[PDB]
């Protein structure tokens, strides 16, 4: 029953309502990810492992950064972050 986001696989983006948001590749296996395990905290490797199965010199790091990348397209001002940080466990998507 969680809608604050929707994924549309249809055209690989995401609605927040009624705002239809692009995203790459990358942002879409991450963000499904995150979706799917909904109230999970996922580690960066866990992350790393899934959105980057096959990628040869790609770290940890990266996944922070596309973590950047999604909050920049679907974050509010004036409102909380959508993936929530959890220091030494990794990220998260909650359920209000």
């Amino acid at each position: 029953m969680y809608r604050d986001l929707v994924l549309n696989p249809q055209n690989r983006s995401v609605n927040r309502g009624d705002d239809e948001i692009s995203l790459t590749k990358r942002e879409y296996d991450l963000l499904n990810i995150l979706m799917t395990n909904m109230n999970r905290v996922m580690t960066r490797e866990e992350l790393l492992s899934n959105v980057w199965k096959y990628d040869e010199a790609v770290e940890t790091n990266v996944v922070d950064v596309y973590i950047r990348y999604l909050r920049g397209k679907i974050d509010i001002p004036g409102k909380e972050s959508y993936i929530q940080t959890v220091r030494g466990m990794g990220y998260v998507i909650r359920e209000k």
